[PDB]
């Protein structure tokens, strides 16, 4: 009933600015963002900084990182569908990122740059096949809208926000990221373990150049997009 | 409809043996073992050795076994309880520990003893109460036996099954260990967030002497317990 949308794209390339601009074209649309703040002040449902630790030390902090990062964001798009979204006429909910993100773009990249080891990686890969085992069908995707910008952009947007946890991060790991994201939603090449996401629909906008002048244009292919699902 | 029975005690003890009687007593008793094997050979569903890891360096790795175990736990109590028993007449399920000595006990020990950091052991509890949320009824539990024995008795039991991973613990380990299990079980006096557990039914057996002479007598007092509840 709900329609289910992805928002992919890099670090800083623009995803809550895009989202910041979504409900206001339709009172049917909500967003669930990433839960960033569960993760800078790790906190029961002043606290650790889990995101910090994991740049600080990655190769001792990104198995936890990436494992709370994930169940945290299951529980939050739960929230979200199980809400008063439930009951609109036309709902349409659109995730800032999602749990195949989580798994085959940055804990995949951290495994492979020996961040995780193989124990590591098993015990992960474990946990994510069985939470979407019991989460899977409610979280399904209708559709992704991937937001493409170049790593040396994303490097730039990341001194315009100012976030002090990502400021020391290098263009080569948003090099690597990249990569990934054009594998996965470009190319179609990247496989996984869930069939239906090499079929689901996606849009992709090239978010390069200056939102002030590009908004008109990506709202119009958004809305054409939507009519197809 | 199933009756739930954990069966409590330090490492050692003796709730295997204990175990590996009680299904000869009665066609409807079942057994859930600890799922230690998930734990020396860690495959998805020549793997790593967690439980080795952990004892090599508890430090770096507590909160990845302590997260592990207890998933391990859950998943395997919930097959038991949904498979073939589940249409017994009278059935009754014994658990080889359960998951409040995984977080009171073990997981506790260990960050009073700067095992587990601040971050880690809220990321821990979080997951810990988040999980017992969404399975907590269908395991709760009717009763609890506790094999009660010295921590000297443990050690001297840990010698006996020769089981490579436990060789280096030292008593001051199963001191610890032992001390928590008697506030728990026998003072009652330690405090968790689960209210029921301060009524549910307990007996106490002391299991320092050989089990072949204590035999018929352990079975009379089990068999007696049961009928009460
Ligand atoms: N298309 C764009 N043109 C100019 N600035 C942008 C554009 N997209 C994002 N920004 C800016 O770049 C920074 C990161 O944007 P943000 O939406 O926080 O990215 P994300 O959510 O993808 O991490 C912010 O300073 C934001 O104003
Ligand atoms: N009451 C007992 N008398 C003599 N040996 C015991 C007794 N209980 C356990 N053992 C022995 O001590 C060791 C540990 O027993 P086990 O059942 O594996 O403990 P646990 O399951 O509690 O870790 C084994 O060698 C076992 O034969
Ligand atoms: N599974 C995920 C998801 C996101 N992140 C990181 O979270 C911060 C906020 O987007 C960004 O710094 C980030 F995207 F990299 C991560 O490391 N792993
Ligand atoms: N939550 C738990 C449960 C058990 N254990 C450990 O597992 C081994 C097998 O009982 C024993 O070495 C052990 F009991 F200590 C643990 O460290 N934490
Ligand atoms: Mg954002
Ligand atoms: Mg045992």
């Amino acid at each position: 009933r709900i329609k289910k949308i992805s928002i992919e794209g890099n670090i800083a390339a623009g995803k809550s600015t895009f989202v910041n601009i979504l409900k206001q074209l339709c009172e049917d649309w909500e967003v669930v963002p990433e839960p960033v703040a569960r993760w800078c002040n790790v906190q029961s449902t002043n606290g650790g900084n889990v995101l910090q630790m994991m740049y600080e030390k990655p190769e001792r902090w990104s198995f936890t990182f990436q494992t709370y990062a994930c169940l945290s964001r299951i529980r939050a798009q739960l929230a979200s569908l199980n809400g008063k979204l439930k009951d609109a006429e036309k709902p349409v909910l659109f995730f800032e990122r999602s749990v195949y993100s989580d798994r085959y773009i940055f804990a995949s990249n951290l495994y492979e740059s020996e961040c995780m080891n193989e124990t590591e990686w098993t015990i992960y890969q474990d946990w994510h096949d069985w939470m979407n085992n019991q989460f899977g069908q409610s979280l399904e995707l209708d559709g992704i809208i991937y937001l493409q910008a170049t790593p040396e952009t994303c490097l730039h947007r990341i001194y315009l926000r100012g976030r002090n946890e990502e400021q020391g991060i290098p263009l080569e790991y948003l090099e690597k990221l990249h990569y990934k994201h054009e594998s996965w939603l470009l190319h179609r090449t990247l496989k996984t373990n869930f069939d239906y996401l090499q079929e689901v629909p996606i849009l992709t906008l090239d978010v390069n150049e200056d939102f002030k002048d590009k908004y008109e244009s990506l709202v119009e292919k958004v809305k054409e997009f939507l009519s197809t699902l």
